[PDB]
């Protein structure tokens, strides 16, 4: 008794994010980028697509790169892919890891120095995540090896085992700093969803290729405070600022945010196997999905950025939340079996390749106004990586396969 999409129309859907991926995303990251001066891969690419091999390069941007082509490389076997790969690994160490006070910088200089030492819980995370990617990828023990040592850190000087969660950022030798905001746009408070989520992301890959019994329950600890303190089941949306003890101090809402813990939380339970959780995982991440169908997004089916602290709607389609709807709408739709979830993944990727995607530059446009003006921001910087729109093709690829072979 599915409601499940004909043959013709999944395979169609498969194959058109499969050379989105393959002849746009991923080709414009192996030839645009990699910059032979530093070695590595350049900090930013302009608007007019020009690369800036002496730029400042975040960590953030460099596990990024690792792990959509370490993720690609497995995922798909092109060989160019671990090249690029090992090329954003190499850099990573040389670089990015604090090889005296352990963990990775927040931004070196084009030729390796650390200019930024701050040791952020959200920068810890994707190097933990883009590691044990490359570990899963190639069965690298070192890269293994490097993700348990930043995860202790992590516990050792983040933990706050009071009221849950973690102290996001610290200086280079981990003592503990009061602004923890990743960018200017973050409300100055000491928690965050975002640090939070992808400290579970992280996790959650880390415990698939090393499932230790203390990481399992430091997982755990993070799944039930995401459902606890986190979502909101009056509203179907995250908080995203809190308090210590988790009182929240934003009213602000990330539909872009919601859709991707959505299938993120519902990964990081199936992770670890707790079949227990689950039912109530699985709840809020449906509860997620359709807050996000109801109230994030435009006629066209794209996702609106936010609605502010005021209130405000920024009705600015970003290019990640747009990619993070198609994976969490096909989960939505591969949880409850509602085809209603199909349906709006496939109006969002119809959005994508009509509007996000740049075909004349190559890559997808950052921002896109509501007009459907593309704005002229870079289309490589310290927030804008091959993760997002590379892993939500990745995992509409894989998903389909899946619903293909209910067949
Ligand atoms: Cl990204």
């Amino acid at each position: 008794t599915e409601t499940i999409p004909d043959v013709r129309r999944l395979r169609a859907l498969q194959a058109e994010v499969h050379e989105e991926l393959t002849e746009n995303i991923l080709k414009f990251w192996a030839t645009r980028t990699h910059d032979p001066v530093h070695g590595g891969f350049v900090g930013r690419v302009g608007p007019d697509g020009r690369p800036h091999p002496e730029a400042p390069r975040g960590a953030i941007l460099n596990a990024r790169i690792l792990w959509t082509f370490a993720a690609a490389y497995r995922q798909l076997g092109t060989p160019l892919y671990r090249e690029m790969a090992e090329r954003a690994y190499r850099y990573f160490v040389r670089h990015f890891v604090d090889a005296e006070h352990g963990g990775v910088y927040w931004m070196v200089a084009a030729d390796g120095r650390p200019l930024d030492t701050r040791k952020h819980v959200y920068a810890q995370s994707f190097a933990i995540y883009a590691l044990s990617e490359w570990h899963r990828a190639t069965g690298g023990e070192a890269a293994l090896a490097l993700a348990r040592s930043i995860y202790d850190l992590i516990e050792t000087h983040c933990a706050d085992r009071v009221h849950g969660g973690y102290v996001e950022a610290c200086d280079r030798a981990w003592r503990p700093l009061e602004d923890a905001r990743l960018s200017a746009k973050d409300a100055p408070e000491p928690r965050s969803m975002n640090t939070h989520l992808h400290v579970l992301e992280a996790y959650a890959n880390l415990y698939r290729v090393w499932p230790e019994t203390e990481l399992a329950a430091r997982l755990q600890a993070l799944i039930e405070l995401f459902l606890r303190a986190i979502y909101h089941p009056a509203t179907g949306h995250l908080i995203l600022f809190f308090d210590e003890r988790w009182r929240p101090r934003s009213r602000a809402v990330s539909f872009g945010h919601d859709i991707e813990a959505s299938w993120l939380l519902l990964e990081a339970v199936d992770v670890l196997g707790q079949a227990t959780l689950r039912p109530r995982v699985q709840q809020a991440s449906l509860h997620l999905a359709r807050a996000t169908l109801a109230e994030g997004r435009a006629p066209d089916g794209s996702l609106y950025y936010e609605i502010g602290e005021q209130g405000h709607l920024d009705t600015d389609r970003h290019w990640w939340p747009q990619a993070e709807a198609l994976v969490g709408f096909l989960n939505a739709y591969q949880e409850s079996g509602e085809v209603l979830f199909y349906e709006a993944a496939e109006d969002v990727w119809r959005y994508i390749r009509e509007r996000q995607r740049d075909t004349r530059g190559g890559e997808w446009f950052a921002r896109v106004r509501d007009d459907g003006a593309p704005y002229p921001d870079d289309k490589v910087d310290f927030w804008k990586g091959p993760y997002h729109n590379g892993r939500a093709c990745l995992e509409a690829i894989q998903r389909l396969r899946h619903l293909l072979e209910h067949v």
